[PDB]
Parts: C-alpha cells; structure tokens; sequence
C-alpha cells in the first residue's frame, strides 16, 4: 500500500539513535513528512529531537539519506499539505481533530 521511510533521530535527551517509520512525500531530495501521530495531543517526540537536533538520518528501502530537517515555511505548507492529503486523506482528519498545527517537516540535503 503506502509506504514508509524510516527516520532516525538523535534522542534529544539521551543522545541515543531513535528510529521511527513515517509516511513521505519527494519533492527532488527533499524528503517531506508530517508529525501527525495520528492527531495527537502533543507532537510526537521526533519531531522535538530534530528541533533540538537537525542533523536526521532517512532510509527509503535501501537508500540511506544524510538530511537536515526544519519546519516548513507558510509556503511550503501550502504546497505540500494538499499532496499529503491527496496521497493520505486521514491526515486532514487527523489536523481536524487537533487543537496544534501539524508540523510539517522538510529534510534537506
Ligand atoms: C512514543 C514515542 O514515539 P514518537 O517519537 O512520539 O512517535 C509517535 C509516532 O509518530 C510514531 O510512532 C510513528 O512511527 C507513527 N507513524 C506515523 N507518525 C507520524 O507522525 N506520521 C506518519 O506519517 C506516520 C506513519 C506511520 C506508518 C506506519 C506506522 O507503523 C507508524 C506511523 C516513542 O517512540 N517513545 C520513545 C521516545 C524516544 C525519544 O525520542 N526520546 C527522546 C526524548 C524525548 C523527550 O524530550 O521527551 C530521547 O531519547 O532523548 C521511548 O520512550 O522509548
């Protein structure tokens, strides 16, 4: 079905590697995601470790990619929120059912 690309964050208080699987979009080498957790409350806590720690690592079947990530610009979102919709439609449900803006996060090279 979708699939998903495995992000590895550096544990903002451990320091440990942290690997989580998440739903993507491409736009050339950028790597796009969404801090959804399924509308959660609170983001999830990914997303605060590449805000304390940019510097993510992002695998896509065999493709290891050595990225930074930051918040999507006002534009940004409007570009990429409705591909994300499009390919994923619960993420408007998702954002629907929360209070917190869901961060969407770039990874650059
Ligand atoms: C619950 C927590 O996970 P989380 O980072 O909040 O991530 C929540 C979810 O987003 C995460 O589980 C996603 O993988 C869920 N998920 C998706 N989540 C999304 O947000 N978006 C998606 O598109 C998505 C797709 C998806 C597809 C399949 C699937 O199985 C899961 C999918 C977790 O793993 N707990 C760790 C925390 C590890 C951590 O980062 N801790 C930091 C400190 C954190 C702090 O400061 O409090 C550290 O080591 O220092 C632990 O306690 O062991």
């Amino acid at each position: 079905k979708i699939p998903v690309a495995l992000l590895t964050t550096t544990g903002r208080k451990t320091g440990q590697p942290r690997v989580n699987p998440l739903y993507f979009l491409r736009d050339g080498g950028r790597v796009i995601v969404a801090a959804s957790k399924g509308g959660a409350e609170k983001n999830p806590m990914w997303y605060l470790n590449l805000k304390a720690n940019p510097k993510v690592q992002v695998q896509i079947k065999k493709e290891v990619l050595d990225l930074t990530a930051r918040d999507a610009t006002d534009e940004e979102r409007a570009e990429y929120w409705p591909q994300l919709v499009t390919m994923y439609p619960s993420y408007q449900d998702y954002q629907s059912w929360t209070d917190r803006t869901i961060p969407i996060v770039v990874c650059e090279p």
